[PDB]
């Protein structure tokens, strides 16, 4: 009946239209709400969510929804609903965020950040309801990731029942600070130095959830979180001190549950600076490297060998791939076929803060160094300040550069395109400045279809591309891990890294 969170630290609000932070998230969206599509738990796939299915025009750019009959949304001391869900209410979720003219636009601040990090202002042309159960999005382009977009937290579906009642009452930040949604708990009660309290949502279109409580204990130190889990005071945590993953592996009363990271750390070569221009020359500087060592030294068992631009949890990985070898010899041989036979020097960009994805770069940086010392080539390691590192960098002042990505939405296209595309080059943020027409004529027709097969086919020929001409060296991903005591049925590691709790049950 009760299941107890050790969380890792307070929620910022319960809208999570207003928030980017995971904190947030799993203590709002996740919980409280729906959205119109939503990811198939444990993968990145896109299934049915508050609509039962979609449409896209032939065009690419009018989205059709049919809304789901019958979804019910909570109450409170102050709302109790008189309708279920229908189109007012998702033209109301969308309009609030792009529109100035709407009333809740300005509410609470008007901080639509992800909307906006998204480009939804832009792409998005008009949001119409149709009828009271169907709904119409048109594009200013074809944009097969929108529906991904859909699926993300910042798109949950509010009541405007309720919101049109708290702004009849003078008090329009109370549909921000006091939440009402369609999800599988409900909010009872929450103090912010303390604890959350939620209860399984008699009324849900779903499944109801197996556990009847759910309460979060709010608890920032990470040593405290384990403490509490081996006294069975909380039976899931996030987190885990990096030093405790040993012990943690070995405690009988727990499953460590562990998960690739939605991220990819790497090593970008500017093909407009000679000699990076040849392949030969970034095949050889990829070979001459030894990644194992990397692995082991700098990771230490928090993340894996990466081979494709994209982690295994996502659709559309190629595991037909064979990773680059370590192999001096032959990056001599294709030194010497470059007409490099004698080596050369060059820089070497080294982050200076730390990621999932490159948690010691410095380290990292000496290791790479030493492995290409030995095939003639002299590195200059570099390294500034945060801020200044990436105005740099987006200006095309290095040679090769450390830097990584962490997923948005859980879409291929988002990795390939925003990292590796001629528009992403102009831009700056492709630091390979990687402007290649066989990669274009897989990631563009790849982003304009609906035919999701079709979709897989041209990625996974992408990583094909991107491995055969090595505009980068592509180094790990994260891993996750995630503590489970054994009493716990049912618990799933989420790929987009929320913590789910509407699907287990508790022994």
């Amino acid at each position: 009946k009760t299941l107890v969170y050790c969380s890792e630290g307070s929620p910022e609000g319960f809208n999570p239209q207003l928030f980017i932070s995971g904190t947030t998230y799993d203590a709002s969206s996740v919980p409280l709400y729906n959205r119109l599509v939503e990811f198939k738990i444990g993968t990145t796939e896109v299934i049915p969510g508050l609509a039962e299915k979609w449409e896209v025009s032939e065009d690419g750019k009018t989205y059709t929804f049919h809304l789901r009959k019958g979804v019910k949304w909570h109450d409170n001391k102050e709302f109790k609903p008189t309708r279920e869900l229908n189109a007012d209410d998702v033209v109301f979720s969308f309009d609030r965020q792009k529109n100035a003219q709407n009333p809740y636009h300005k509410v609470s601040g008007g901080s639509y950040e992800y909307f906006e990090g998204m480009g939804l202002p832009e792409l998005i042309s008009e949001v119409k309801k149709v009828d009271d159960n169907t709904v119409q999005f048109v594009l200013t382009r074809p944009e097969a990731p929108f529906l991904a977009d859909l699926a993300m937290d910042f798109a949950s579906i509010l009541s405007k029942e309720y919101a049109d009642a708290m702004m009849k009452a003078g008090t329009p930040e109370k549909l921000d600070l006091n939440p009402i949604g369609t999800g599988p708990f409900q909010l009872q009660q929450y103090q912010k130095d303390s604890r959350i309290r939620y209860k399984a949502f008699d009324g849900y279109w779903g499944t109801k959830p197996q556990i009847d409580t759910l309460v979060f204990s709010i608890t920032p130190d990470a040593s405290v979180r384990y403490a509490k889990l081996q006294k069975n005071e909380c039976q899931v945590m996030p987190y885990p001190n990096p030093a405790d993953i040993a012990r943690m592996k070995q405690d009988k009363s727990i499953n460590l549950m562990e998960m690739p990271g939605l991220n990819v750390g790497y090593l970008s070569y500017n093909v407009q600076k000679k000699p990076l221009d040849d392949v030969k020359v970034r095949q050889a500087l990829t070979y001459a490297v030894n990644k194992d060592a990397i692995i082991k030294a700098v990771y230490q068992g928090a993340g894996v060998s990466a081979k494709n631009l994209i982690p295994p949890t996502m659709w559309g990985y190629n595991d037909d791939v064979q990773d680059y070898t370590y192999d001096p010899e032959k990056a001599k041989a294709l030194l010497k076929e470059a007409g490099l036979e004698k080596g050369f020097s060059i820089d070497l960009w080294a982050m200076p803060v730390q990621r999932p994805y490159n948690p010691n770069a410095r380290r990292m940086a000496e290791m790479i160094q030493a492995d290409w010392a030995k095939v003639g080539v002299q590195a200059k390691i570099v390294t500034y300040e945060w801020g200044e590192y990436l105005k740099r960098a987006k200006d095309g002042e290095h040679q090769t550069v450390m830097m990584g990505w962490t997923g948005d939405n859980g879409d291929p296209d988002n990795f390939f395109a925003t990292e590796f595309s001629c528009a992403a080059s102009e831009q700056g943020s492709n630091y390979s400045k990687w402007c290649y027409k066989p990669f274009e004529d897989l990631i563009q027709p790849a982003r304009a279809t609906d035919d999701h097969n079709k979709r897989v086919e041209l990625y996974k020929q992408a990583q094909v591309v991107m491995h055969d001409q090595a505009p980068a060296l592509i180094i790990a991903h994260s891993t996750v891990f995630e503590p489970v005591r054994k009493e716990v049925k049912g618990y799933v590691v989420d790929p987009l890294g929320k913590h789910h709790f509407e699907n287990v049950s508790i022994e």
